[PDB]
């Protein structure tokens, strides 16, 4: 259960990240979590781009979208959508010099590795940046660029609820979203998913997980793909 004050302050108090006199105030690494679409009913693809300000977090980008055809063409669509958001966030924040991405590979491990590669090729065509992916060892023990969700989801949700209520999770006032803002405010949209958090959710799961993978404890899992 999320406090009404935290919801109110999340809406009215946002980080002004474009003052050139304040570029050296923020963390220089962008953490991205991607939750791909999974179908009786179909879920969408959730993407969140978070960063650090001291011991707090700020959301830079959010993407939530549903596909019309889910046969390999969707992999290109998911990757391009995520890459477009990342490129725009990096264009506005020149202080970001590292990119740490986690692609959820629970639904399909092979498709997750394909998406990771597609994002890496798009981002590297557009900008010169260090790109690291979360690596998990597969059935054959070879490290692959995907994240596997399990029991730790309970820990990540718990951690989030405590940080959110303390006001340690804030939005950027130059928050990038190409998929949302379609008769919405991206924050008001995210807040609706926050109010339904229990003990569609793809966007809040991406926010919870991106802020969870910020920890030093996970740093060793991020490698060049
Ligand atoms: C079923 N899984 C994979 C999963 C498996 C085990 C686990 F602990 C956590 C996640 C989904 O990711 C579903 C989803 O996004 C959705 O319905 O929007
Ligand atoms: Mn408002
Ligand atoms: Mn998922
Ligand atoms: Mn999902």
């Amino acid at each position: 259960l999320i406090t009404d004050q935290s919801r109110e302050e999340f809406d009215i108090l946002r980080y002004s990240t474009l003052n050139t006199n304040a570029y050296d105030y923020f963390g220089k690494t962008l953490y991205v979590y991607l939750d791909p679409a999974f179908t009786r009913k179909a879920s969408g693809t959730g993407v969140a781009a978070v960063g650090a300000y001291r011991h707090q977090f700020l959301i830079y980008g959010l993407e939530h979208f549903f596909l019309r055809d889910l046969s390999e063409s969707s992999e290109v669509a998911i990757a391009e959508c995520a890459a477009h958001m990342i490129i725009s966030v990096l264009s506005l924040h020149p202080y970001l010099d590292e990119l740490r991405i986690a692609v959820e590979g629970n639904t399909n491990q092979a498709a997750a590795v394909r998406i990771a590669c597609l994002i890496r090729q798009s981002v590297q065509s557009s900008t010169l940046i260090r790109v690291l992916f979360y690596h998990t060892p597969d059935q054959n023990h070879i490290e692959q660029p995907f994240y596997l969700m399990g029991r730790d989801k309970a820990l990540a949700v718990e951690q989030f609820i405590s940080r959110f209520n303390s006001g340690y999770i804030k939005a950027s006032q130059e928050l990038v979203s190409y998929t949302i803002k379609l008769s919405h405010d991206p924050i008001e949209y995210l807040l609706e998913q926050i109010q339904n958090l229990h003990r569609s959710d793809d966007l809040i799961i991406a926010v919870i997980m991106a802020t969870y993978l910020c920890d030093d404890i996970h740093a060793i899992r991020f490698r060049v793909s």
